[PDB]
């Protein structure tokens, strides 16, 4: 939303792929559950998978570069700089060229500090994360309304119950109702905005950026190494020494084995009821099969789906199943997204020309302009 | 109702008192809060508090002799048991005599382990603890019901917000729908109830947990000048060493004179009151001392509160007039039991003849019979 504007063609070397939940969970008030994401990739013989903590915030591509030298030899860049930060639409994710360029600059050292650059044997690197604007006036502004609907919620079913009871041995009970109403309809409103960036942060602090891919260094598309290389490599990397570039929370698990998978289930219901949002279950290797299988399946916690949803989380057997239609729809999406993603990144490893990246990289952006359940 | 065997007059040299929350919480929706327990210590010139976590099960007061010569010798008790395991009203807290003797030993065996005998230069100990019927039983009953009025809870408000923006647009079906939440909350209420009181019985020695947080009494003094860091951690180290069985508290010292530590100390109750826990009960971190003062204070979560409060959880002015009244008779109730228990273990420790400690003993007892709000 503050991310207007356009950013330099030579940097879009790739965007990011769309992603699903599962069919409704079959659990009674539940729309999302472990069990379902679980089951999917046993199914289709995966047996391990990685729960990633699905950090609530907004996409971003973090490009990289060691000097602005680097960008002239590599990316064709002309302007100057030494990398971008940009959305899941090809825009920088910033209104402030300066905050970026710090943002960047804050990277680069952490790198830099993890000799990285050597190991990898690279001057460059494209990086695949969340980034959240997580600054004061957002925390505050959210926490407390949820609160607010938290309070306004109870004081309906209390009020509610005692005026059954009375009846069994309806004027302001509709106002405490409609009071909720409001709360809640803001509390969705509030989210929205929050997660596509319409409240720009004041400093370098209010933001944390959380990578879960390293998509690719000179001459190396990275989709062969498993999601714990990936978890563990940008862990050491470019998470040490700063508290702005966060590792993330994750645990694998044994689709097979019903003990890991009890545990699975704990640790989403741990930090579900702590305030994250839920968790990306993604197959152990980057890219798996028999048809392709979906790259990441979103599993969300009630608490931000009853948010999210709205009074219409709660459904009957045909809106349901809607859900299910939508779900397949967007798992589509999602590969086809995935592939030209991929694609785009091998190519313009292997030195092809830009008409042809972004042969697919516009590709993904065309797709993301068919309709789908914003929901999802 | 298990717990209903009178127990040998000869064990009984302590009663433990009765507690009372804080004044009512000024906090919109809520009814305790970590910030009045903080203000009462403050407001009295304490500084230093101790929380410890309520352990959710019942008060259970435990001797342990060395062996059954000891119990004849120092206690009188004929019977050739070597310990007991009473409840706040003089009872056995078992109906099974053999379960309490494991218990005992169990006990028995973790403090040889640690040279508890030796160092205290005792041969015996009173302890004061937490003990929970934690049975498949009642873990399975007590977590699916709860899952089962959350469920119906938040369908209720789901159909109720539709049913809102419907009326503008010009079945008692809503009702039911309210009928059945209410149940299920009601049932949840019988439930913490019943298990708090130890109406389900255990299969196992396995289903206990038993959380020491006072060591009354060892031969020849009365504990109550050490602090309660003291306790806590003279009790982990010498009791709850290797044994599964017996735990060490969690517990948190906090400043109330900072702002930084009463609000770690606010943090950490939301956390374990937000992850299953009961609350926390407050301390002063000097066990006695002035004086008038409250030996402890319970602050309990809103989950909590509100299965136990029920649709009166929320109440108008007049309302919380009357329980802020209640919270005032009870601390008195709280002191005087709390002397009447000191003095009645200090007479049994310097060897004054029983129907003198008995004196003090069941006076306490005879305070229990007082009329005061159950919900407190
Ligand atoms: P969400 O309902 O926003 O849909 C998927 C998006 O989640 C974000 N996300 C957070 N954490 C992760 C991890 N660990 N891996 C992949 N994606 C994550 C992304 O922005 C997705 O677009
Ligand atoms: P609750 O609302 O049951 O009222 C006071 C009782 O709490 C129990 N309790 C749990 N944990 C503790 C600690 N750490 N210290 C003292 N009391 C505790 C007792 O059974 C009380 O009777
Ligand atoms: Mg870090
Ligand atoms: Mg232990």
């Amino acid at each position: 939303s503050m991310s207007r504007f356009a950013a330099d063609p030579h940097w879009l070397i790739y965007l990011p792929p769309t992603m699903s939940p599962c069919e409704t969970s079959k659990k009674e008030g539940m729309l999302e559950h472990p069990i379902e994401a679980f089951e999917y990739f046993r199914t289709r013989g995966v047996g391990k998978v990685v729960c990633e903590q699905k950090h609530m915030g907004s996409r971003a591509v973090v490009i990289v570069c060691k000097d602005s030298q680097v960008a002239e030899k590599r990316f064709g860049v002309l302007d100057g700089t030494a990398g971008i930060c940009y959305t899941r639409t090809g825009r920088h994710f910033f209104d402030d060229m300066q905050l970026e360029a710090e943002l960047i600059d804050r990277v680069r050292k952490v790198l830099d500090k993890s000799g990285f650059w050597g190991d990898f044997n690279t001057d460059w690197v494209c990086l695949d994360c969340e980034l959240m604007p997580w600054s004061a006036k957002a925390q505050k502004l959210l926490e407390e309304q949820y609160s607010a609907v938290g309070i306004s919620g109870r004081v309906v079913l209390d009020e509610a119950v005692k005026l059954l009871k009375q009846a069994s041995l309806n004027a302001d009970i509709n106002e405490l109702l409609q009071r909720f109403t409001e709360r809640s309809e803001m509390m969705q409103k509030y989210v929205e905005a929050y997660r596509k960036y319409c409240w720009p942060v004041n400093s370098i602090d209010d933001l944390k950026l959380a990578p879960f891919h390293i998509l690719a260094t000179e001459g190396k598309v990275h989709s062969d190494k498993n999601h714990i290389w990936h978890m563990d490599t940008i862990a050491k990397y470019c998470t040490q020494d700063d508290s702005l570039i966060m590792a993330t929370n994750h645990i694998l698990v044994d689709v097979t084995d019903a003990e890991s998978v009890d545990k699975g289930i704990k640790w989403w219901e741990d930090l579900t009821a702590s305030g994250g949002e839920g968790m990306v279950v993604k197959p152990y290797d980057f890219i798996v099969k028999n048809e392709l299988l979906q790259p990441a399946v979103k599993c969300r916690g009630r608490e931000y789906l009853r948010i999210i949803y709205g009074p219409e989380y709660t459904m009957d057997e045909n809106i349901e199943r809607l859900r299910n239609r939508a779900v397949g729809k967007k798992r589509s999406l999602a590969l086809r997204e995935f592939s030209l993603g991929m694609e785009a990144l091998e190519r313009f490893v292997r030195n092809e020309p830009l008409y042809r990246v972004h042969e697919c990289v516009f590709g993904v952006l065309a797709l993301e302009s068919e309709p789908v359940d914003p929901r999802l």
